[PDB]
């Protein structure tokens, strides 16, 4: 009932260009959030793979929800939580992050980014998936 995972992979070939990647391993033990770690990266690298821009992706799982929203330049964000995390609060973080991802730098600076990681991160996208855990974060 918490969110899992949130970041941001720009849409390249066979998968998303992973533009940065935070987790959350709540209920994941010390070895545990190792595996569900590159369970988390590797389905929203996924999801960013399989949203074409411009377009959202939810992708529901068997333990928990992949959702997805793409910016309309080429490269977009990717926030997997649990089915007790409404689409809502995930377009209210995705839309913070987006916009936050062309803030750090010019919108044309990225544009798409053919080099991208957890690297550069962003106080936003990590802030919001830490908190945003509960079940909406709709400013309470």
């Amino acid at each position: 009932m918490r969110i899992y995972y949130i970041g941001v992979f720009r849409s390249g070939g066979e998968k998303a260009l992973e533009l940065s990647e935070v987790k959350d391993l709540s209920q994941f033990g010390f070895f545990e959030r190792s595996s569900v770690g590159q369970f988390m990266t590797f389905f929203a690298e996924t999801v960013a793979s399989r949203t074409g821009a411009g377009e959202r992706q939810s992708i529901e799982e068997g333990n928990y929800i992949g959702h997805v929203y793409a910016r309309s330049e080429g490269i977009c964000g990717v926030l997997i939580t649990d089915k007790q995390y409404p689409v809502r609060p995930a377009y209210t973080l995705l839309n913070k992050i987006l916009d936050e991802y062309l803030v750090a730098h010019p919108k044309e600076e990225w544009a798409d980014v053919t080099e991208t990681n957890d690297a550069l991160k962003m106080k936003q996208l990590d802030t919001y998936i830490s908190k945003y855990q509960d079940p909406s974060q709709a400013d309470a």
